[PDB]
């Protein structure tokens, strides 16, 4: 698949000079979303989301794996690139606007936003693992799953961004990814899709729980330690349920809670595949 080359010029003015200041206020800015500030703005009528990147040349090959994954990746679970501008050292990428932002955002309710219901949940949980599969399936490593990179479109449908960081068991020299949601293995260099189904399981205890992977003011300050908390039986997944869901059944939460924790198996070889974990979360519902 091929893009559209836009100008910088053209960038620039559609997003208002790419104005600092929020939406609320006047300006432009969304906020940021990954070595770059993302910016809403209208391109015929059409809104996008443009995503000015941001060593320099670390980034623009972030950029080029960004527009590279895209040509080859295309599916209803992936946000959609429609072009980038080159042009120099300011990168922009610009995508489909995803209204409702990020899943992070909608699970701590940013900006008076209503709580996801258990049935908004799960149809998050299944497009997520639908997108990581198409990723998987297509011989690529995500190596940055997390809920700020799971974007909500206009009918809350999952679509997995950020593949800068992407990669078609390796060893690296640069660890990179959110340690609050990295596998032991991806923390101490290796590369393997096995990281990103363990990530994928810190993300499904974020959604039963609405709590972010890593809060500075909280014990334990890291989510995934709640899965040992529970296997000890000091307490179970019905005390870390969401107290903001009126629609949650005990039932399908322990079933997408079994399947969080079959991910977030510290050796990596005894961890699902994708398709199993897809497979999990469709008889969840059905
Ligand atoms: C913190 N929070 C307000 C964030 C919510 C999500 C915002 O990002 C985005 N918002 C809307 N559409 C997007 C389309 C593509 C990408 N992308 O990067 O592929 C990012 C997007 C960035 C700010």
């Amino acid at each position: 698949t091929r893009f559209h080359s836009f100008s910088f010029y053209e960038l620039k003015n559609v997003t208002n000079n790419f104005d600092e200041r929020p939406i609320s206020v006047g300006g432009n800015k969304m906020g940021e979303g990954g070595f770059g500030v993302v910016y809403k703005g209208y391109v015929n009528n059409t809104t996008v989301a443009v995503k000015k990147l941001a060593t320099t040349e670390e980034l623009k090959q972030q950029f080029d794996q960004e527009i590279k994954v895209m040509a080859k990746c295309q599916h209803e679970n992936l946000v959609e690139l429609l072009g980038f501008s080159s042009d120099g050292d300011d990168l922009c990428l610009v995508y489909v606007y995803m209204p409702n932002g990020s899943l992070l955002d909608r699970l701590s309710c940013l900006d008076g936003t209503p709580p996801l219901s258990w049935h908004m949940r799960c149809k998050i949980a299944q497009g997520a693992a639908n997108g990581i599969n198409f990723l998987h399936e297509n011989h690529h490593i995500h190596r940055d799953i997390k809920s700020a990179n799971i974007l909500l479109d206009e009918a809350f449908t999952a679509k997995i961004s950020d593949f800068g960081l992407a990669r078609a068991t390796v060893m690296t020299s640069r660890i990179v990814g959110t340690t609050a949601y990295m596998a032991p293995e991806a923390l101490r260099g290796e590369i393997t899709p096995k990281s990103d189904i363990y990530s994928f399981g810190v993300v499904l205890l974020e959604i039963i729980t609405g709590l972010p992977a890593v809060d500075e003011h909280r014990e334990p300050q890291l989510l995934l330690d709640i899965k040992e908390e529970i296997e000890d039986e000091e307490k179970t997944i019905e005390d870390y349920i969401d107290k903001k869901m009126n629609d949650a059944d005990s039932t399908s939460v322990e079933a997408m809670y079994s399947v969080a924790s079959q991910c977030l198996h510290e050796k990596k070889n005894k961890r699902p595949d994708i398709k199993k974990v897809q497979q999990l979360l469709q008889e969840m519902t059905a």
